[PDB]
């Protein structure tokens, strides 16, 4: 799993 | 902003 | 911003 | 798993 | 089981 | 089991 | 500007 | 500017 929060 | 990836 | 990836 | 928060 | 609360 | 709370 | 590539 | 690549 991969994610970005920005 | 807030997030979850799983 | 806050996030979790797992 | 990989993630970025910024 | 997996979960996120935010 | 895996989880995040934030 | 902000971005994520993954 | 801010970014993540992964």
């Amino acid at each position: 799993n991969k994610g970005a929060i920005f």
